[PDB]
């Protein structure tokens, strides 16, 4: 109902990690400013289409030498009962949830400038997977789900490392050019996935499928977009 | 007292392909519309640092999948008399001219917007050396040098093959990120600099160094800059 959903390069895609490039020129993530202390705090927010954190200013990200990055919001893609939910899939297995967080090139002085421009937007990406132990940063967030749960519902809670969410090595991922995955699907994303992944009990996953509301009266579950077409684009590894 | 002049990843650089980066992501260079009618004429001009032509709409280039350029210009760097004068080098070697083609991103309707901005301008670069016979695509160009002879002069000249100043190899190349490199030295240009070299006459090479102007009762020669320190980038190349 956005013709720019049905562009050329969208996302997400499938991965298929035997046919990623290896490029060295694809260097280690440099995340600085991400621990950040207990005050202020920082909005979370029901929109009914995901739950998301605004974050503050001061997270700054490279991708490369010269290539950088401020912090804007992260929010999650999750799904339901039985059904995993996140949006990229490797070798066509979904994994149950994952987190994006979105940044804006520091050549870029407004979002809307750099929506349709290329690099003028990177989301890192992350994997989420059942384990056994509680994840403690997660929870500073899942806890708070229970409150928000109506739909154009939000609160405010303590600052938190939001590096500490990510995997473990900042050197092992895979990179493409795609879009946004909602309306308006805006060409020119440079998306950042994470080779390994983070790990939620099962608890925390049943939370946060099955905690907040959307649409009217109706679940806010199953969150992610279908599989698109690399049409031609070639996924790099940072890694042999 | 240009500022971005003093910039971290400037162009041009010196080459060593023994440390590239092989890229399988990198495909081959698609170019169309360069193979132009002899009408409209374009404008050459002698504007004291280069002889450059101003090229018509409709000349599209991809660095790849959604990479997409439209062509503005060419313009030549050259040396004198027993001097080199192309602007890369590779393993220190300077060959004798070089030839730009600069290009501008379809996400952005004019130069001014682009500047600074990641992947904004694209230029295509090919070293020219010496060989046995009269290039036919440069004599066109090079016929008309004594027209523009005094700086500041221009002359009509029909349309070409552009590609045709260009090697006919497209699938092999080494890319890294810079700068221009004449003022205001604005970084995000992705320089593409062909494996192949192309072939001029000495005849050709001699006209080129030997019949211009430019300020003072002087002569346009050696009108490269010193290269720039890589200064932690990779060069990339499209092959093994
Ligand atoms: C049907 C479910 C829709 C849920 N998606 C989002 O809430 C969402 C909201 C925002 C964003 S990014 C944002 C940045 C610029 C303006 C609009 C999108 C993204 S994404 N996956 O990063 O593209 C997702
Ligand atoms: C020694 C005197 C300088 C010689 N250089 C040029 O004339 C020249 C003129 C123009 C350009 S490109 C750029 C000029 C300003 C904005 C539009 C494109 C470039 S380059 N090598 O591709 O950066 C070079
Ligand atoms: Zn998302
Ligand atoms: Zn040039």
């Amino acid at each position: 109902v956005s013709p720019a959903c049905a562009g050329r390069f969208q996302s997400p895609v499938d991965i298929r990690p035997q046919l990623a490039a290896f490029s060295p020129a694809l260097r280690p993530l440099e995340l600085l400013g991400f621990q950040l202390p207990p005050l202020p705090e920082l909005r979370l927010r029901n929109n009914g289409h995901s739950v998301q954190l605004t974050l503050p200013p001061g997270l700054e990200m490279a991708l490369g030498p010269g290539r950088e990055y401020r912090a804007l919001q992260l929010h999650l893609h999750w799904g339901a009962a039985g059904r995993p939910g996140s949006e990229h899939t490797v070798e066509g297995h979904r994994f149950p949830a994952e987190i994006h967080v979105v940044h804006l090139s520091t050549a870029f002085a407004r979002v809307d400038e750099a929506l349709g421009r290329p690099g003028g937007l990177a989301v890192l990406a992350a994997f989420l997977e059942e384990g056994p132990e509680e994840n403690s940063a997660y929870e500073q967030l899942l806890s708070r789900l229970e409150e928000i749960a109506e739909e154009g519902s939000e609160t405010q809670v303590p600052g938190l490392d939001i590096s500490a969410l990510l995997p473990s090595d900042f050197s092992r991922y895979f990179q493409y050019e795609g879009s946004l995955t909602t309306p308006p699907c805006a060409q020119g994303v440079i998306w950042t996935v994470f080779q390994q992944t983070v790990m939620l009990s099962a608890k925390q996953l049943h939370t946060l499928s099955d905690t907040l509301w959307g649409p009217g009266d109706s679940r806010l579950q199953l969150n992610f977009r279908a599989t698109q077409p690399l049409n031609g684009r070639v996924i790099e590894a940072s890694f042999p």
